[PDB]
């Protein structure tokens, strides 16, 4: 795995939690 310095991988494990609380997260974002 060609994961470099923090990719995809790590982008898209971040903005999962962070739309699981962060406000603004459940106002459309996800509903």
């Amino acid at each position: 795995t060609p994961a470099t310095t923090x990719s995809w991988t790590c982008i898209t494990a971040g903005v999962t939690v962070x739309a699981s609380l962060c406000p603004x997260t459940k106002c459309x974002s996800r509903c």
